[PDB]
């Protein structure tokens, strides 16, 4: 039973919910790589680790991936997530340094992975034996789209620490610029490619029905965490939520921004139903009938048959994780499960 302020008919009746085979040993794997890498600590990651659904919520969309891509996906999303709560941790305890010095050696680990499998920043570790694991998968051109995405994302977490410290909420506007950076929009459209197992060249991605259905599927994730985030995020005194903006710069109610929030979710996926069908007939062109033909066919049609995966898996995993229980929590402002 989602409750209905966050229901959604579309999804639960037309994006059924599929699970990659190599779940059940993904999800123990990555418990284990958060206690070795000691990304968390002992008594909460077996606390919490588990019901965070950090692989369920890769297992659902990354449907096809090779075990090891698979793998690697899921620490590194694991990671992602940890970072977000250091990220957090830093703001509320005013550690700009901190902030500061870690942000540049994710920046530099993100070049040079290997030079870093062992630092003493734990979180830099951890980051960089999972990208390390990620560069191994297909070429450098990838590799260094891969970089170039996720130096962006590192410079809008820091937007972030600024715009939380100095007290700025984004502008509307401002906001759905900067959520594509901060959600990771691109490094999760980057990794369709090996869960396929294929470079797409340049042609092939960019294409606007790739692009649009790639954009709209993550600007749904993006948004429907928005509007499930959004109880944990005010108590945590977060400011980066379309539903914050849309009330300090529009001065729409609580439940106004809601719906507003709500509506923009529920457009998203008429808008892909109608884009899906466009990138599918652009994969079936693509098979022209040499080799390459017949392959770039199938990697289209599998990511984008995997940017439809997207949209059940961030559904069912915001009703299913403990990351968002806040009214489980004796402390609402701080998850029992961020150090
Ligand atoms: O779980 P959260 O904190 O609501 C979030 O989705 C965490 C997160 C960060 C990056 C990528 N995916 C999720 P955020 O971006 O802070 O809104
Ligand atoms: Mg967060
Ligand atoms: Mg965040
Ligand atoms: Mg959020």
């Amino acid at each position: 039973a989602v409750p209905p302020s966050l229901r959604l008919p579309v999804i639960e009746a037309a994006f059924p919910r599929q699970l990659h085979p190599y779940w059940p040993k993904l999800q123990e794997t990555t418990r284990t790589w958060l206690l070795e890498k000691r990304l968390m600590p002992a008594d909460k990651v077996e606390e919490y680790a588990d019901g965070l659904c950090y692989t369920d919520l890769m297992a659902g969309y990354y449907l096809g991936a090779p075990d090891e891509v698979l793998q690697a996906i899921a620490d590194y999303s694991a990671w992602f997530f940890v970072w977000d709560d250091r990220h957090d941790r830093d703001i509320v305890h005013g550690r700009a340094g901190a902030w500061r010095r870690l942000r540049g050696l994710l920046h530099t680990a993100l070049d040079s992975p290997g030079d870093h499998l062992h630092h003493e920043d734990t979180l830099v570790a951890g980051f960089a034996d999972s990208v390390r694991r990620l560069y191994a998968f297909l070429p450098a051109t990838w590799n260094a789209r891969f970089a170039r995405h996720f130096h962006t994302v590192i410079e809008a977490y820091d937007r972030e620490f600024h715009n939380r410290t100095r007290g700025i909420v984004p502008g509307v506007e401002e906001y759905l610029e900067l959520r594509r950076l901060t959600f990771a929009h691109w490094i999760w459209t980057d990794l369709l490619e090996p869960s396929s197992g294929c470079e797409l060249p340049d042609a092939v991605r960019k294409h606007p029905a790739y692009r649009r259905a790639a954009l709209l599927s993550q600007e749904f994730a993006a948004w429907y965490n928005d509007l499930c985030s959004l109880p944990k995020e005010i108590a945590g005194d977060e400011v980066h939520n379309l539903g914050i903006s849309l009330i300090t710069h529009h001065s729409l109610t609580l439940e106004e921004a809601i719906g507003e929030v709500r509506r923009r979710v529920e457009e998203c996926i008429t808008e892909f139903l109608a884009v899906e069908r466009d990138a599918l007939r652009f994969a079936d062109e693509l098979a022209d009938g040499t080799v390459r033909g017949k392959e770039l066919s199938g990697a289209v049609r599998a990511n984008v048959g995997n940017m439809r995966n997207w949209f059940s898996s961030v559904y069912w995993f915001h009703h299913e994780s403990g990351r968002y229980m806040v009214d489980s929590w004796d402390d609402r402002s701080t998850p029992p499960y961020v150090n």
